[PDB]
């Protein structure tokens, strides 16, 4: 199982390091065209938020040697012009932001590509699947492109799922308090599109709301939700991790006890890895470089009666969802190519 | 009518800010015992979020001379101590946050203080009044300390009133996204009083659950909605401007654009000057300074159905808080003594 | 006195904002071709440092109305098509940072532009006039397209000429604690031509140190300090407001009294409204919309002997530059043309 | 070797972390009157900078055991009453911030404590050891009470030892640029003692100047450069991490890449583990969890001339100094008691 990845950013960086503590993918070419080899190195080697690279980093020319073990890179600003086949990338993590539609995305596959994975929710009808939800669902020989989702959409989708499984969600609103992001500015200035004049406000001293589609996403990923949730997004100047605040109207009463039981019993089951669970006086930094989508709080939590309740639910949007979308590579490749 | 305040902090100080602005009541006497002349002059005249002092400070000898007006400076721990019936100051403002009891708050009347306004929610059943919501239910013969409730109930009980009286609250829950506040730290570290052990961690980069009263507050300011809101806060990194995020069923169908016109028909008659209004795509830094409790954000208000909304509204809770404080004093001033 | 501003970001924006509050210089022509008309009155009526437009903006259609008077808004790529003769505008204010040589800045005269203010330190031998220092030095008749230096440069050269005047710089070394600024990322990324690898970092949790060539600027705003003065930045992540420390040897002994003194002098007399002082407990906060160039803080200064000095200067990057920028114009017009 | 903790403040549990990492010295018990074991237990697992613990921690019962080890916890307000000599603690690692005379720390004895390291910078003369600059000096029989200097004396001094040893300082002024400490509140308010009236100014958004002994205290570890260093601080708004920004007139002629090679030569050899050196585009944030005093950092540096330079070296204030007094404590414990 071998990796390319588009796009060496925040998720295509991160992605890679999870690769390299992980034994069944390896990350085999990188493609940027804003950053040359050296430049490539360096935003390896050093983050802001998840320290400094565990292991070695070197170029040995046109080339990176991380761990020991060569990693070709590429600049070119075209997908169709990527030689992955060559490079021996089975699977290409498109992470760039730009190519989320499957006539994109689908040029990846003439550079030699088998399987496209979109680091994004798609601008089309590409499938969404999301890891201990609904990606058994995946048919190899109908889809060649699919989308991971948001992080939202994976730290939501899990507890939404236990959620609904166990009680069943009659209506839903989620709020996320969401940490700053590439899109953000450090001062006041012409978002890039002018398109959310807010997104270009200055990220470090201001509340900003978004329009987030990661409540609407939940609906393609568990179809019984489609158009019981929508929701909203804050954007606050946490440099990472995240909080979904769902807030659901249950078809059953339940105690948060006993949604806390149901995510416990998930959790130490069958979303073994997606879901976990605290009762700690829990703080956004405390999750940082937390590999499960979603962690609910429980002390967090608040129900107005038995049926209408708030739930609070962390997640890592740079590290959980990094390891989401080599996880669904992992398992895009047992699935054949 | 005159005004003796009493803990010359961040909504004390605020509170002097807002009568110096205000021709119909004067600030009398400031009393903060760990403070020193000079140092109170320093703080109110340097600001870090409502910038310099609008005017004159000086140090005239255990008084303040602000404007060219006498301050008479006390600095004692004993409420029972400050003369402010010397000082002719009728009204006490009650913003040491430690005093929130009518028990302890009474001992201002020994001092011949004539009423006390508690700056906080109180421990005990002494009433809260919200401006443009229940502050006519005011009996002078009945009470003589009474609270101005939290900055979010100011902000949540004018916008649930508009909501209720005009379509119906059945359920409702609050998330406020906070700014952060005196009782948090810079770095990670006891709680005072080890009991919020969440809010002793580092301020600045962290998104810190907290829980607040304020919306089962808003059952006591509306009676109707006894029982039929609860609510959390997150707190955020921002020095200022906080937002309410109101999910609520209701009684009757609307959609944000009726609920757009319900806010704008109030906030045009019976609330002017406690209920705003936006349209604009605005930031939480665009009401620092905002004299309105409460700002109906239109654009980042999102509805699931005609049913089931989230409203978003604005609020400065350090100087919309304090106009508000000063709008209850001159009203209480108004009704005899 | 009418002023065109090419560039509508941070430093045109407060230039525009700037002028609406002085009377002998006009805003009457806008160009930025990444925002248009609605955006540009968005990005004016709103600032997350500076607060609220102190007036009113509307679109009149392609054009702006501010307080009342139109302004022509343009989004022209290139400069020799921005109709600044048919506007009316005899100055440019250009504030792009991309159009900082004579060559480039010169095409705006084609246009029918008068004079060139480049808002920047020059990329060729352009002059840097810095007011009152070396402003008076400026020819008409020689030069057409000149530069008002940096917000740095503008901070450090009336401190400079004040000591170096009354006891002569030896040698000195300035660093500068700078607020963040555009060219700087809300996360880890590649920075715009991957040149300052470290400004690429996330800009909200680092302290970064920068390049600045403000010091060596110095020595032609004032050439008696030519090879005496170099200097280096350290970006923070406060939004606005930074802070110049010169650590310079004198040719004669001065007490940091002394220094206060000819400090005191020039701002009470010849750098009346670009110099100032203080002896107040400041923090960078105190100084937002500060108007001076460069404030003086004496208690933050130490010397380590009479010879040896290290002196501290506050400058609102922002707000002090744009007025210097607004004086310099209003200058160049009372020369002809 | 064994070691009690006063004070499970920033500095006694990162003091708990680094020698849980140690085979050369144990933590044994721990004394704090303000958390009680529980809370402990969770200040010690939770770090919003340094991560999660890496290991167990659990409460038994009035105790802690970390990594399986038992832990005794006290909360005695006086030192004199702290069983030091019952629980078998040799060296009381005293960092409350309150005991840092001879006169107070020494009470420390009277518990059956051998040896007494204050975590701070002295009131009186208490020895201050800097390891790899004096820690050779010590002599076990004629003190019991020594201090550890301050974080950025740790930094300075390896630095100012190797610069003068090679080339001779002539004169030095330091600035250091320094992330925000438990001194500091995260809204503007009276600061505890009233004596840095700038500290207690809102921490999150504001550059504030301090002073820092610091540089004289250098005087004290080297004796040749007594009254040749003084120095002020900045403190800016990042969780950890500083920067000691040194700016000195040499003796001897040197280049900055004469000054890395005596860096490098040094690090390499007799200050092995104490000096660092980058050459490095870093930031901040790469040196979270230093071990190192101070790390060199080649492309901040600038000279004027050959003579007259601003060194720039990074130190984690935090962990940085944490490990050095373990290191002292190790040390001290090798000589006798
Ligand atoms: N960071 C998060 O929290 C998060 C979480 C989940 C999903 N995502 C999604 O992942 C995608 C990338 O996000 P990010 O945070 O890493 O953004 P980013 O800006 O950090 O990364 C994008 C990278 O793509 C590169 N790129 C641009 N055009 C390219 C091209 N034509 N070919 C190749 N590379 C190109 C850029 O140079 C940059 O390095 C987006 O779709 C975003 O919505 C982000
Ligand atoms: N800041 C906000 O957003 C906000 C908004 C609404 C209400 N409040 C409430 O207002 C109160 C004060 O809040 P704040 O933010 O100004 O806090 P603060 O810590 O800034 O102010 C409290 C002040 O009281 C003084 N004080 C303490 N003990 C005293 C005593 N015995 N006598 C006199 N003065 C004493 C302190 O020195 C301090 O200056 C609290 O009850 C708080 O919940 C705060
Ligand atoms: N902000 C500061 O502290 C500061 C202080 C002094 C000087 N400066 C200098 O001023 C200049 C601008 O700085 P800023 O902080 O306002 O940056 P900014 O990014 O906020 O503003 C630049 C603006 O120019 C516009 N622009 C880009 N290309 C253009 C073109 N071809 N034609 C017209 N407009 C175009 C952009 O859309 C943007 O709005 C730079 O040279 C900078 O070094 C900045
Ligand atoms: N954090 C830094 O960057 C840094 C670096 C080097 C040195 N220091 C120094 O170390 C000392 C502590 O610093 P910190 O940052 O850990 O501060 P802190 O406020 O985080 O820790 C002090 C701790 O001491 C406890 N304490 C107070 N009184 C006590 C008493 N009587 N008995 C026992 N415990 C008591 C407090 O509850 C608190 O937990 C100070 O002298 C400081 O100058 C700090």
């Amino acid at each position: 199982g071998t990796l390319g990845i588009n796009g060496f950013g925040r998720i295509g960086r991160l992605v890679l390091r999870a690769c390299m503590e992980r034994n069944d993918i390896t990350v085999v070419a990188i493609n940027d065209p804003f950053m040359d080899v050296e430049y490539m190195a360096y935003l390896l080697k050093y983050d802001s938020v998840h320290g400094n690279f565990n292991g070695t980093v070197e170029v040995s020319g046109k080339d990176l040697c991380i761990n020991g073990k060569v990693v070709k890179v590429f600049q070119a600003k075209d997908p169709a012009e990527i030689p992955w086949g060559a490079s021996g990338a089975q699977i290409v993590c498109e992470s760039t932001g730009v190519f989320t539609t499957e006539e994109k995305a689908s040029l990846h596959l003439k550079g030699g590509a088998k399987k496209v994975i979109i680091s994004a929710p798609p601008k089309d009808n590409v499938p969404m699947y999301v890891m201990g939800v609904n990606n058994t669902e995946y048919d190899p020989s109908k889809f060649n492109v699919i989308s991971n989702a948001s992080c939202t959409t994976n730290c939501l989708a899990p507890l939404a799922k236990i959620i609904n499984d166990k009680f069943g969600i009659v209506e839903g609103l989620m709020t996320t308090v969401h940490s700053l992001t590439a899109n953000q500015l450090t001062v006041d200035g012409p978002s890039k599109g002018g398109k959310d004049w807010r997104a270009g406000r200055c990220a470090g001293n201001n509340i900003i709301p978004a329009s987030t589609g990661a409540a609407k996403a939940v609906g393609k990923v568990i179809p019984a939700l489609n158009g019981k949730l929508t929701g909203m997004a804050i954007r606050v100047p946490t440099p990472d991790v995240s909080v979904v605040d769902l807030t659901c109207k249950l078809a059953k009463p339940a105690s948060i006890e006993e949604i806390y039981q149901a995510v416990k019993e998930a959790s130490n089951g069958p979303m073994k890895g997606i879901m976990g669970y605290t009762s700690d006086d829990v703080v956004s930094t405390d999750f940082i470089g937390c590999k499960y989508s979603s962690i609910f709080d429980k002390n967090a939590c608040i129900a107005l009666n038995d049926s209408f309740v708030k739930l609070i639910s962390w997640y890592d949007n740079e590290s959980g969802y990094s390891n989401r979308l080599v996880d669904l590579a992992v398992y895009v490749a047992s699935r054949g190519l």
